[PDB]
């Protein structure tokens, strides 16, 4: 038998992702168990300082995401590697994600002028209680990975190697649960956050590129700058959960204010979870309540389908609040070609929502995920910094 410190056994070590591509990763890219988002503070100087930031970014998120044997220096000096994951370190999974804050386009380094049109400081919303300390960032970058020590890992790479670069403002790790395998013929469910319920079951097609074309991808055709073509707005919520007070309320409320069942993820006038509502034959609410979370989101008519979003989250927790009840919630992570037509209007219809009563957004942020690095001569930001060079 194994000894009590012996390491848990994994056969997902070796999973991977291309760091290369038209698009990052970690959008399309299927979600793993793993997830955390990092806001930082770009501590650049010039544009030389920021192209240095970027190609040290480039270098450091592929070799993590490919994984090997880290080189071995003289002792005198730091190791290489923080050593968490071994001497050879192991992709697992690993994908990361990076996307520049409106704070980015300021005055430091010329690039105001190609500003993504609908990315700007986020504004607090009428239920929110944010805290300035963990809200906005020049810099984001997204680690999702099938563990949090892959991640924590790749966090301690980044920051060893850019320590007077980058200053970490704010983050936020969480998790999703994994299930046993769907049995043939039967069809895969969305993973369930903190609330109990299927979370994601109405997002788009990740398989149509046509769909997500139309409502991830920002497409060079646009009214967007052309070098943020195949980059998409990322928008972050932390939002707290009153878990107790949620566990109180009876089940039918649950449901109709979620708008779905609980069990089958099922619409409230269907039987899977990937049936949708007809909101057309019910235009009193008498089987999806008017104020239901999924039909505030989306009201399914033809002016609504501009407001579709990919949405990508995690279930956080952290300490327990001094009154006694638990600090744990949704990290919410959402893309869109359009944040204002996105994630802005959105949440704009679903104020004064009947779930308000247990949700409490307390941080995070609007970002751009830059376009994807196509090749090895292309790097994380090079589209950014060529397309504003005088
Ligand atoms: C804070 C910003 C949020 C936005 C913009 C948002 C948006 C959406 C959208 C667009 C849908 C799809 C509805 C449809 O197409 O029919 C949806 C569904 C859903 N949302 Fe949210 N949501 C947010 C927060 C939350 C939170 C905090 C929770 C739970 C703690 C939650 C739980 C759900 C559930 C259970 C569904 C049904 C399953 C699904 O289709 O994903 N949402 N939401």
């Amino acid at each position: 038998p194994a000894q009590v410190t012996e390491a848990p056994s994994s056969d997902k070590t070796q999973d991977r992702h291309d760091f290369h591509g038209q698009h990052q990763s970690g959008i399309v890219t299927p979600r793993p168990a793993a997830g955390m988002l990092v806001s930082f503070d770009v501590l650049a100087s010039d544009r030389d300082d920021l192209e240095r930031l970027f190609r040290t970014l480039d270098q450091r998120i592929a070799f993590l995401m490919r994984g090997g044997p880290v080189a071995q220096v003289d002792p005198k000096l730091p190791p290489l590697d923080s050593g968490i994951l071994g001497p050879v370190v192991t992709p697992d999974n690993l994908t990361i994600t990076v996307s520049v804050g409106e704070s980015l386009f300021d005055e430091r380094f010329g690039l105001e002028a190609a500003k993504p049109k609908r990315l700007i400081r986020m504004v607090g919303f009428p239920n929110d209680a944010l805290e300035p300390a963990c809200c906005h960032g020049d810099l984001s970058l997204q680690f999702c990975s099938n563990t949090a020590d892959t991640n924590i890992h790749a966090l301690r790479d980044i920051v060893k190697n850019l320590p007077d670069l980058l200053l970490v403002r704010w983050k936020q790790e969480g998790s999703v649960p994994p299930q046993a395998p769907a049995k043939p013929g039967e069809p895969a469910q969305s993973a369930r956050n903190f609330l109990g319920f299927r979370d994601g079951s109405a997002n788009p097609d990740s398989n149509d590129p046509k769909a997500m074309q139309q409502i991830v991808w920002v497409q060079p055709g646009s009214d967007e700058p052309a070098w943020a073509a195949h980059g998409s707005y990322q928008a972050v919520r932390i939002i707290r959960n009153f878990v107790e007070r949620w566990d109180r309320t009876p089940l039918q409320e649950q449901e109709s204010i979620i708008g779905r069942i609980k069990t089958s993820g099922a619409p409230m006038d269907g039987q899977k979870e990937s049936q949708v509502p007809d909101y057309a034959r019910d235009p009193h609410g008498k089987v999806t309540k008017l104020d239901a979370h999924i039909r505030l989101a989306n009201p399914r008519t033809a002016q609504s389908q501009q407001n579709l979003i990919l949405r990508r989250p995690f279930n956080y927790s952290n300490g327990v609040n001094k009154n006694g009840q638990l600090d744990m919630g949704l990290l919410f992570i959402c893309y869109q070609a359009d944040l204002e037509k996105g994630f802005i209007a959105v949440q704009t219809r679903l104020n004064g929502e009947p779930l308000e009563e247990y949700l409490k957004p307390t941080g995070g942020g609007y970002f751009f995920t830059l376009p994807g690095v196509t090749g090895e001569e292309d790097f994380i930001g090079r589209s950014l910094l060529d397309a504003t060079r005088p």
